[PDB]
């Protein structure tokens, strides 16, 4: 019965750079060292709002991303690894994960998932059938250590297409022109 | 109409010292300091529900924990500050905060909240009325810089009545006996 509208407007929800809609909630006090050796926040977060005319495109961290599902259709999370690194949590980015965050754990859907840092990922929401009814899928997100514009980085197909082919179909349809 | 049992089984939650259920389910590869000098990870999360008959008891962290709301009825925060230390991200544990984490904002829940390091805190679900129909709330729980049960201090009631009383109703509510 809940919209997009309905949340964009109760959460106060902004258009996000990368594709979807968002809002910044809390940040830490506390500050670390990152992975590349930069102060940042112990970690930030956000609601992220997802619909199916406004997915978000691949890009990059160097922290781990955590999703929480909270409401709507399931979010599809697209992930290519750089090794297969969910297992701390030799070529690079030859494995590709399509992760669903929903309640449906029947299905194979998953409350809560994290997107290890340096993993090239991307997210949006079916436009039709069973995981798309509702038109729109709201999460929170955290990074931590925390985000940092400067680390978040974007890519176009083909900068992609030169580095890993082997991805063509997610990279055509989830990477900027 | 899911229940308790549901999720204790699908999510694999055992009983948490404080009470209530659980489960780890990420670790951050990375280590930082924490807010008192000790190597920690980044982050630490876990899968956490509560019941009616399985509170969360008042307990304090070294770091502050954030909780998503996945399903089941809203989840009462019990949350003792040990200065005003919302606003952040002298006479302590002044400041008595009742949060709702859940899924109907327009009656003043929130899908996310986060409980500040220092804070004495502790959950429960309401038995009946409005929320108290499904008999459970399941969430996820981000404590960054991680949880260690080095960090993990429990209360009792003829404890906390020593140094703070007056907040004897929760204390009598959600302390051990």
């Amino acid at each position: 019965q809940n919209t997009a509208e309905f949340w964009i407007k109760r959460l106060q929800l902004v258009p996000h750079p990368e594709g979807g809609y968002y809002s910044e909630v809390v940040r830490s006090a506390h500050k670390v060292d990152n992975e590349e050796g930069n102060r940042r926040h112990a970690y930030t977060t956000i609601y992220f709002l997802c619909t199916p005319e406004s997915p978000s495109h691949l890009h990059r961290l160097c922290s781990d991303e955590t999703w929480m599902y909270h409401a709507g259709d399931p979010l599809q999370l697209h992930v290519i690894l750089k090794d297969p690194q969910d297992e701390d949590r030799r070529p690079k980015y030859q494995v590709y994960r399509r992760v669903l965050v929903g309640a449906r754990v029947e299905r194979g859907e998953l409350l809560q998932y994290t997107v290890p840092g340096g993993a090239i990922f991307g997210s949006s929401v079916a436009a039709d059938g069973a995981d798309g009814q509702a038109g729109y899928s709201l999460v929170s997100c955290i990074v931590s250590p925390g985000f940092d514009y400067r680390d978040f980085e974007i890519f176009t197909q083909a900068q992609l297409m030169e580095l890993y082919p082997q991805h063509e179909a997610v990279i055509k349809q989830m990477a900027y022109e």
